[PDB]
């Protein structure tokens, strides 16, 4: 039976530390060297006071001994330990805050609770969605030279199209560009936007920079069948993140349902 | 066909209580044949460069725009809302063909669209026309966060009416879908607004929810940009979206050098 794991870590530096860029490198180092988990993967930036530490670009961030940093790792389809770990960035006490295991089928069931609820998507970390996902695939060649970049104001259609793609990979089915496109186009046509607070952000992936979006958007899809699909897909993205560079912590979303 | 864009100075000779929308004042004049013999746009009245109880002497401004010659006078006009001194601040006469020529000056410029008055764009303009019947019952309302595609789609429609050609839903749809796919959004400050549009058949107040603010963007495909500039340029005279004849959907178009 295929599953999604979402582990919440507490990460406490035992000495004053300078976090790497991106700050997800700390836990990535651990995982790579086989020290944290044996290895559709998401490794968050380290967070503090409900803000992720990502570099847009000033000086590097100092964290004092004892600060409670948090992290999330998420992946599909593995036993997990904690304790004091040594790293090139310093020594860290890593304990587990939470463990969520969701069966892909149980996602469909939670959708039903929210059929009459509005949808709030929050971009908790800068999110990088490519606009061309809503280009009709038959025109890919024609516009091959066009560099649209990442959307700094993504439409509901683009968001859910990205979610549908993540969902397909999650359930192990090949994503189909045409279904994604059609789904997003129709969603842009029919969605109702209730409110939003969006803004551009420029982030560091010498330096290589990218421009995406952060903030939140609240909306509804007033077609039962289309809403049911969107909720399912969004729910999956809420575990694995969305858009480019999720494995490094970008595209972190939090999904909220407003009664 | 030509486009006329007249800027009026509108000075109430007595303290006045403006109707809702405030464009009703000049609309009354035009309808009764008093301001012009008669693709039309009548702005809301503006004060201190922003679109209520208005004191005697306040310098309100208005803009009226329409397509085809000039037979326009000035002076004191009587209205159910009071007496007003209306003079002409400016007249722009632009040939529809000269629009195509100004497009070329801006091929390398970014595009800033500002919604100066609440703008009411229906999202369903980007619904594939073949699905209109299927989603007949779905009420999407007006977009409170319109995408570049929706904006330029609406512009294309206005342009068609301007040059007297029937708007084609399918061309609008395709043009907006492709524009959403390829546009680059540089910056923005948008927000929802819920406003009173006017009365209805029965006299009940009607509300609507739309957008105001600005959005800056580019279309990095030469051929598509050239089309979009032309259509946008036309919208910058005639406004955009629903209820332009009543002053909604007023846009100002700015080209940012790079």
């Amino acid at each position: 039976v295929p599953l999604i794991f979402k582990i919440g870590y507490n990460v406490i530096p035992l000495q004053d530390v300078i976090l790497p860029t991106p700050s997800s490198k700390v836990l990535k180092y651990l995982i790579q060297s086989g020290k944290l988990l044996p290895s559709p993967i998401f490794i968050s930036h380290l967070g503090l006071n409900q803000r992720r530490i990502f570099q847009t670009n000033g000086n590097l961030k100092t964290i004092s001994r004892g600060s409670k940093l948090s992290s999330t790792i998420a992946f599909s389809t593995p036993e997990l330990d904690e304790g004091v770990f040594e790293t090139i960035y310093g020594k860290f006490h890593i304990t587990i805050e939470s463990v969520e295991i969701v069966e892909v089928e149980k996602l469909k069931e939670e959708v039903e609770k929210h059929m009459n609820d509005n949808i709030r998507v929050r971009f908790i970390s800068p999110t990088l969605l490519s606009s061309k996902v809503l280009l009709p695939p038959s025109l890919s060649e024609r516009y091959k030279r066009v560099n649209a970049g990442y959307s700094t104001l993504p439409s509901v259609g683009l968001i859910v199209a990205y979610a549908y793609n993540v969902y397909c990979n999650l359930i192990g089915k090949k994503e189909v560009e045409v279904r994604a496109f059609k789904f997003g186009v129709i969603s842009n046509a029919l969605s109702r936007i209730i409110g939003y607070d969006l803004h551009p952000v420029t982030i560091v992936i010498n330096l290589r920079k990218a421009r995406g979006v952060m903030g939140w958007i609240e909306f509804d899809i007033p077609d039962e069948k289309l809403k049911r699909r969107a909720l399912r897909y969004l729910l999956a993205s809420s575990y694995l993140g969305i858009g480019r560079s999720r494995g490094i912590g970008f595209g972190e979303i939090k999904l909220e349902f407003i009664k």
